């Protein structure tokens, strides 16, 4: 099974300049709790983002051009990196939006947080029919001390 694992704020952004230029702990937690001890796939771009392997994960790499860090694994096809997951019951798709692309007809849940915050972006995540989706959890949270803004985590599965 694939599913996607995605912050968005308002108007589907996910990132500007290659960054996320939020800061929501409770979400980094919620990512953390749902991708622990599964493969994580990324492209490149995420990949420098991030700027390091995530620990107690399996990171795959996509990209076209060979590996440059043998801490994590890279592969050059969509099939390839599923391949590289092994028979695991979840293989998680960590972004960003060219990967989300290229993933979402193939998944079948989609842990979303949604995010009370207007940011200027470049990417975006896809458009998806909701028709062919069912929420089957929401959780809404109110700003706080550590969270500036209020921010929904909702899962969804392929109907
Ligand atoms: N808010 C969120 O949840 C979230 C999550 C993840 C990322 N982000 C943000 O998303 C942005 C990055 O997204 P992005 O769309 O620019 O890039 P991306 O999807 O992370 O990476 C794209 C790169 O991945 C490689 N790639 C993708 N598909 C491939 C394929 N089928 N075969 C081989 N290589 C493939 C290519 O690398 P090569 O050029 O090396 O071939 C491509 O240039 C950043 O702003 C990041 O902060 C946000
Ligand atoms: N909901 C969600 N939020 C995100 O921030 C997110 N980020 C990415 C890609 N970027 C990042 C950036 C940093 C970390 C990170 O530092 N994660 C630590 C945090 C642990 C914690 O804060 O408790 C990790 O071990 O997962 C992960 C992904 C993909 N999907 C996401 N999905
Ligand atoms: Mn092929
Ligand atoms: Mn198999
Ligand atoms: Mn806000």
């Amino acid at each position: 099974m694939i599913s996607l694992i995605a912050a968005l704020a308002v108007d589907r952004v996910i990132g500007m300049e290659n960054a996320m230029p939020w800061n929501l702990p409770a979400d980094l937690a919620w990512f953390k709790r749902n991708t622990l001890n599964k493969p994580v796939i990324m492209g490149r771009h995420t990949w420098e983002s991030i700027g390091r392997p995530l620990p107690g994960r399996k990171n795959i790499i996509l990209s076209s051009q060979p590996g440059t860090d043998d801490r994590v694994t890279w592969v050059k096809s969509v099939d390839e990196a599923i391949a590289a997951c092994g028979d695991v019951p979840e293989i998680m798709v960590i972004g960003g939006g060219r990967v989300y692309e290229q993933f979402l007809p193939k998944a079948q849940k989609l842990y979303l947080t949604h995010i009370d915050a207007e940011v200027e972006g470049d990417t975006h995540f896809p458009d998806y029919e909701p028709d062919d989706w069912e929420s089957v959890f929401s959780e809404f949270h109110d700003a706080d001390a550590q969270n500036s803004h209020s921010y929904c985590f909702e899962i969804l599965e392929r109907r």
